[PDB]
């Protein structure tokens, strides 16, 4: 009536809801990585890299990939950063299998970061677009790479790497049918990682899109996004509700619900909009 | 009645879409020919400097961005190694060169290409894209336009355009106003495009062999294979169908398949 104050409150409830969902995803990720990092089939492959042991290991990772769905790759890299084992998974089809396409990944920052981790420490590099030989993969694939150095008798043997597939995950989590909000994902430095609007994505990397930065678009609301854990602002052309979460990597990840005046107007609505 | 009225509207829609594919084929023929006879390809072949490579890649990138339907434009040498490769991504509109250049000599489209005359434009049947023999995911069915390029009657290699069947079907196969979803079925009986991803490519993906029009509608398939535009209603599904030749010589079948529940608007 009264609609801005009440939409805001709805949107904050949705952000709390969704942050709890990413929290749970994070927990699953830690569990899977830890089981994979300690499996006998991995240790067998490390001791004796036979075609047979490799097959057992790939078969396990493919099963896990089909079961869990959020990993578009699962890899073992050696101490030099060269891929030794590689499973790819495609969520549209549900197909998982091995690849013989194996690259030197040592120039990548996520590898350089993985090296700094303790043996068996599970962490992640910020969300970043996938690449092949330094070239962007298309369609564009933002990924959160789970990194775990693997040791035998406390000697480091390589790195387990899981590419969690941020497009898939935002599709799964960021639209809420009942409350009908589209949550967008905004990086620690203001660029878009996920949105129903594909054109605003990845301004830090695609040069034509450098102007799609929350601080540029909202240059007075941005400081609150950075500082506060959650709040909202009404401009009043847009209602913006925001929150931050830690999603595996140490970088804050911002959750944004951004509604035009026109979208705020429709929200005198009914449950036949199911 | 209803099934019969819906049948006629489907047939109108199929002839509409047939005409769109006909027009697309004409575009393709004309662009391919222009590219095969271009100054910039000519200059690069005669003198493959990086300056000439740059000029060519820039040309092919702007053609990709202009035309939208090619997901790659390549030059392969006579031994089937890629020398020039432009990728295009229609969702972003981004086109650009790749340095990921492969030996494509084991591929059937390449062996087919080798069989063509100099300056002849033909096409290989629709086939999923691969990287070192491994399927590209997301799965990408492609219609490859092939043209051997020569100077002084000596073959220099092959211009290859990857026409991006997923893009094309998402563009042409749904019409909001009649509200029909046209599926593409291969001469094979296997599905090439459909709103239902899970039935696609039953010749290639294991565990999808049962998704063959001949298997699903054994007594309707002969009508489709005959290449005639018509329909059949089996009391549970109405199928309307027509066939076109889209660049290659093989017939491609356009299918509107509606269940009783869909029908039943
Ligand atoms: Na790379």
């Amino acid at each position: 009536a009264n609609n801005v104050e009440n939409t805001a409150k709805e949107a904050l409830h949705q952000l709390a809801y969704t942050g709890r969902e990413y929290n749970n995803i994070q927990d699953q990720i830690e569990t899977i990585s830890d089981l994979l990092g300690h499996s006998q089939s991995l240790y067998d492959y490390l001791r004796e890299p036979s075609k047979a042991n490799l097959t057992i290991l790939e078969n396990m990772w493919s099963s896990v990939a089909r079961n869990q769905k959020l990993y578009k790759q699962i890899r073992f890299l050696d101490t030099s950063g060269t891929e030794k084992v590689r499973i790819k998974y495609d969520f549209k089809t549900s197909i998982a299998g091995p690849s013989l396409i194996l690259r030197d990944k040592s120039a990548r920052e996520y590898f350089k970061y993985a090296q700094s981790l303790d043996n068996e420490q599970i962490s992640a590099w910020g969300i970043e677009l996938e690449r092949d030989k330094g070239e962007l993969v298309y369609p564009l694939s933002p990924s959160l790479r789970i990194l775990m150095p693997i040791s035998v008798n406390d000697v480091r043997q390589g790195y387990l790497v899981l590419n969690v597939d941020i497009e898939y995950l935002s599709s799964l989590l960021n639209y809420s049918p009942v409350r009908d909000f589209h949550i967008e994902l905004v990086k620690h430095k203001g660029f878009y990682i996920a949105s129903p609007d594909e054109s605003r994505l990845y301004g830090d990397i695609i040069p034509e899109r450098s102007q799609f930065n929350f601080s540029n678009m909202y240059p007075d609301i941005w400081p609150r996004v950075v500082s506060e854990q959650a709040g909202y602002s009404y401009s009043g052309e847009h209602l913006i509700a925001f929150s931050s979460i830690k999603f595996v990597s140490n970088e804050p990840l911002h959750l944004i619900i951004d509604l035009s005046n026109e979208q705020l107007s429709k929200r005198a609505t009914r449950d036949i909009n199911d």
